[PDB]
């Protein structure tokens, strides 16, 4: 249905406009404004902001991302979770490193494959009208019209292409609320919105480097297909661990549908983060690391590689917050 739209001061930056059913970030991203931002779900506080003039509705008051440090000032914000409900001036410091590579919008879906590759895990491709274009590791906001209010950050699998498919793989939690859907009450036909291509923890090429990708539960869709973009670069040896709770989250691979015999797989069954450390041991700094799967896993194997040499801006992960 309807929505308002009202302008968006943002101070030491030229007027753009923001939403009354977008979120401030997805309306800043969308002016091309480098406003900060990482989960997009509420976690890592990276999009914070003070309210300069203006009102705005949360969508999750208790969102973790911003520090009480931060909840103490009182008019701090978290970009990712606020709606506009009038004109707005804030202050953020801005980068252009955010600034979106390709022109995100909103999108209208059509659930078009659906395939099981375990029983906690399944693939979903969509058809949008406009080309599927995103760099290898970004992701898409995810919204369904009958659960209102539940927007979920979703990596994409599959790769760029002409034909405007999109492809996720969503992991089943019961105890939420937007996964047992798609695992219970959905089929093929069925229409989502797309809000994307968002992220910046997408494919660098041109380092001239090796490319080394670590993906737990979720997280294989952005371990995939990075690691499905590292062969297309170069075809030099590229590494990609996976990591499952049980040996019985099915692991294939035509499944996953890479060079099987150009991609070797060392898919680790319990943590993960342990024998990427025994196999690889100092051979680490020399490769271009990309990580992906849950909060603790993520936040941990991210100081076993800085403290085994590996260089801040060697690596490159999205936390499934
Ligand atoms: C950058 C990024 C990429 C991701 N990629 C993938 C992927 O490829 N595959 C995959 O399966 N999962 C991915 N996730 C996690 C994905 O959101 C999961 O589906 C998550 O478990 C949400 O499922 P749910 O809504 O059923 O669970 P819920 O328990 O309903 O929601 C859990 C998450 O939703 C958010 N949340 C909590 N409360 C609220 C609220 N009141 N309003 C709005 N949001 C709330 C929080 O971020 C929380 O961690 C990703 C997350 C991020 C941040
Ligand atoms: S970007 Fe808003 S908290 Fe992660
Ligand atoms: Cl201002
Ligand atoms: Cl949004
Ligand atoms: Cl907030
Ligand atoms: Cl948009
Ligand atoms: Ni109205």
């Amino acid at each position: 249905h309807h929505h308002h739209h009202y302008q968006l001061k943002i101070e030491g930056q030229a007027p753009g406009t923001c939403g009354s059913d977008k979120s401030l970030l997805v309306s800043a991203l969308a002016n091309g404004i480098g406003l900060p931002y990482e989960c997009a779900s509420g976690g890592c506080g990276v999009c914070k902001f003070e309210l300069l003039e203006g009102t705005v509705q949360s969508m999750w008051p208790d969102a973790p991302g911003l520090s009480s440090r931060d909840r103490e000032k009182g008019n701090r914000h978290l970009a990712c979770q606020c709606i506009a409900l009038s004109d707005l001036r804030i202050k953020v410091a801005v980068q252009d490193k955010y600034i979106p590579a390709i022109p995100i919008s909103k999108m209208e879906a059509e659930v078009v494959a659906v395939r099981a590759l375990t029983h906690d895990l399944l693939s979903v491709k969509l058809r949008t009208d406009v080309p599927a274009n995103f760099l290898p590791g970004q992701f898409c906001l995810i919204e369904a019209e009958q659960l209102p209010g539940v927007v979920r950050a979703y990596s994409m699998a599959n790769s760029m292409n002409p034909d405007g498919f999109w492809e996720f793989y969503i992991k089943r939690v019961p105890t939420g609320r937007f996964s047992p859907w798609l695992f219970e009450n959905r089929k093929v036909g069925a229409r989502l919105f797309l809000t994307g291509p968002m992220g910046t923890s997408f494919f660098r090429p041109g380092t001239g480097r090796k490319s080394l990708c670590i993906g737990g539960g979720a997280g294989l869709s952005y371990a995939a297909a990075i690691a499905r973009a590292s062969i297309r670069e170069t075809d030099k040896p590229v590494k990609l661990f996976y990591g499952s709770r049980t040996p019985r989250d099915a692991v294939r691979w035509i499944d996953i549908d890479i060079d099987e015999d150009k991609l070797e797989v060392v898919q680790a069954v319990t943590f993960i983060h342990q024998v990427v450390d025994a196999a690889l041991l100092e051979t680490l700094p020399e490769y271009e690391i990309y990580l992906a799967g849950p909060p603790p896993m993520v936040d941990a194997t991210v100081r076993m590689l800085l403290g085994k040499g590996v260089p801040r801006d060697q690596i490159h992960f999205d936390a499934f917050f």
